[PDB]
């Protein structure tokens, strides 16, 4: 079973003002994957056009997605409703507690259609979807 | 190391109107963190007295704690005041998604002084908290 | 047919600084019961948890609740979540009105999820909604 | 003692798309009041100047009114003022549980001059406004 | 097929302080029903009590409703909850754009439950919603 | 006259999870607008930078847009201010009643400098909108 | 004349993550009090329904209260209707300036009906309070 | 040392329509800190720019404060940017208990920037402050 | 009798960027008084401390002020208490319609605790509220 | 031509608890206007009924104004409606970020009224607007 892992705006500079880096990311992902006997597919783009192309496609696939959709995440109406079309699950991640930061990352247009959020476990928090979507 | 698992009100009413059960959940929790090496203590209460007090213990010893405080979570800031002393992690855990119900469950004096927190992935949610502390 | 009255916190303050009491109340309504063909149980207590519990032995039974929940119904989340659970019919019940005091008490946790709500009619109000269940 | 019972916009519509229709409320209520010893005078108009008179005639006699305003409840300041000065009670009536539907049907501009509201009871509401009303 | 085309408070006042007169839109609205195939019913009062006893009659046979509630679309429960009974289509229409004056404008309590709004464009607004009520 | 129609996010999605597809619907156009005596030119992106490309086009040419513009319609500032150059009509249309969805689809920053808006009609309100430019 | 002094939820965590322990408190209350000629008693407890208990018990005697509710202050209505019942003065203490935290700490159910409030003077807030009352 | 007491707008008028002058609360002050070995400097204006000069003065020679800025406490930004530079204590005082009167008295500019804040109880709240700050 | 008209800031700039100037609006108030049996005192300041003198002398000799506060009508809390003291009637005037401009200049602090309000007569409505005072 | 420097409140306090002083400030404007052959002429007031008077006769003058009013930007509607006046240009000029700080100083009367505003760029900014005057 396929897992796409969505990475949105910003995500390459990770690492780059903690230093994990997006490679790392999808060498540690990867890995886990394997582990647990599924293939992850992991995409990265600044593009808001760029990433509903592939959850569109992840919808016509019926695959499962993880997405961290950065700084979309409060914004993209348009995000939103790609995601709806989904029909396995939807996972949204964010590596820092963004509960902890300024008051409008508290909103999130994604929450309320994904099947759960995760939020503040760092990169481990890529690492527990793909757990949870292994233990379907 | 030893990992606190403390549930709120009306989380003895699991599975009773889903049906895993508050004692159910205890064995899959001792059951996980005897895989990982760890000694759970899982302890419910619909007081918020009690809940307080086991806090306190918590901070005392340093010792993680994972919670689900139910209905507490949008409205004690005793209890967040209570949670702002521990010293190591606090991971938030909601067994339902609650971002997809009433306006009101979007908001948490726990999630801003929370380490991280899990929404939506059902009673998996705790187990994948245990799994994010024993990588410590 | 048994009938729970359940009174929350301040309750057991009745008359004493407009003067029955809370023995009185309860001398009323079994009274009033017995003339319909019910059972009333009442009970009051100013703990949160104590509350609970008789709402989730209410629920087990599937008894109908009268609940004057005094402050605990603009503010309690875990008692509003215990009565979701009750199958048979809730009545919400204020001895004064609601309306014509605070803002903060215009706003209540209870009533979207209670069968109906009687406020301002004094202590009649806990005797009426006796009848209202009597007639079924 | 003579209780006027105004219904207004929409309920002469009662029981056509629950059935009981506005003739079958005005017999009910009539019996019940003439058990109680009381004269019930029954009236319901789609106009708010023809209520505001009713208002006015109840006003000079200090006759007790139990009202349904219907959508007026919400949004008619006219006839909260004209309601405002009657001397004998005032009893608000919602067959349904207004607080379960639209957030704009939970404020009232009549409940806070009421005596007191009774809401969810279908038309039992009436019934018991009516025998409140016989207990003085 | 009927449909009637309501309009609301100050639509007699068209073409009078943009020279379209009522009577006008009465033979425009007329004319084109007639090349479509149907019969156009077309009403207008400045009083409430009037326009819901026309909508109750339009619920009562099923027939289509074209209208303009001119200032009572943003204030009127009572007119909402009647048009809540209709079967047939509903279409709200505002000859200009509502969205480009005061801001209490951009509120409506009929377009949630309307099937469609029209606004802006003028009194061609009402023969395209008498086409799309003959398109089916 | 030659009448641009520019569909936004999503819109590639008509039809597949209601079946209208989007070359469905553009067929319906070109076959309306031919027999109007209009030339349509139909176009859709999920990219906002190419929506504004094709807006600042029919700015420079002065021809009329019909615009659908997806989620962008209660997100986008950038578009409003490319749509605010505009010289022709400008008509906003949205295939489902949005009103009658989440409350953050009711707030638009299009509908204030739109000429008109059609909401709800289906497909229809694209083809209505069509017939409306036609009679200049 | 006695005195009764209160401190609420997590105020026993004095001095235990600013040295001053709850006991510490006590004998300095204590000692100041027999300064002034007065005896106070200082009770602590995380317990809503105990604070309620002992607040009514010094409605009873109509003795004066000094009371620090922790996070009650902001969050229980309960409890400030049983303040509401005292007939002697009510001073609130809080030991941290609460106006310089989180928003939610700047409101409080209590202020309004205290005779007066005491913020930001560390312990020596609850010795004020006793001269204040000493001095009648 | 020497305290700062600075009253005010409208604080002149103290006992003119409850009697205490302010020539009397002078002469309160002065012997209080007499017994207290402080010396105490009252000083009361009507005009916004002198207080702003007596704070200037106050910051330079790092002089404790009592303020009680009367209406000025809820509207002037410039008073407390001239207090964020004093070093010393800034209490803030008022005579009565501000949060029992109109809404727009709970919001003070002072209060986040005071080292603590008294309220409500009489002219005894300046003899306290000067307390507190005589017990460094 | 004395009747105190106080303008407050800007209003020595009337006439000059509508021609009265401020010299020719004490002319006219005199005469009018002059013809009524009253002595009009006319006085101006664009400093708030002067004009809570003014207020101040009104309220120790029992006459009534008519007043325009200009700007401080909507900003200061102290102006209102100043005349919170006034015995004898307080009119607030505003020359031009406050309410068709700026939102900010539709809430007064003085409102509410003036006898009344004249607002958009131009300089007709000071000589109105000498009228009024005129007739007792 | 002459360009009236204009600082308010709090800022004769520069450089002293960044070290311009406010005479540093006035002997750099005036060299750099004496560069661009302008006259400056800089003045301070901690007054708002001074800063007023001074705005007045730059109005009666026409001549530009280059403002920081400090504290009095956020609260005083008296400035702004003298500033409304000027027919030259009116830059608005705060020596820090006024938007990185408290959400109230967000929000400014002046800046819709002037001509441009310049923040964050420290004493530079009162330099740059007189470049920006001087190439008119």
């Amino acid at each position: 079973l396929i897992v796409n892992v969505i990475n949105g705006p910003n995500l390459g500079r990770l690492g780059r003002r903690g230093g994990t880096t997006h490679d790392e990311l999808v060498a540690l992902i990867e890995r886990e994957a394997a582990e647990l006997g599924l293939k992850a597919v992991v995409r990265q783009s600044d593009s808001e056009a760029q990433l509903l192309d592939w959850i569109h496609q992840a919808a016509d696939a019926a695959e499962p997605v993880i997405l961290n959709a950065g700084g979309l995440t409060h914004t993209s109406v348009a995000l939103r409703d790609a995601c709806a079309e989904l029909s396995a699950p939807l996972i949204e991640v964010h590596i820092s507690n963004v509960h902890a930061r300024e008051e409008f990352r508290r909103h999130s247009y994604l929450s309320p259609i994904a099947t759960g959020v995760i939020v503040g476990l760092g990169i481990q928090g890529y690492l527990l979807a793909l757990r949870y979507l292994a233990e379907h």
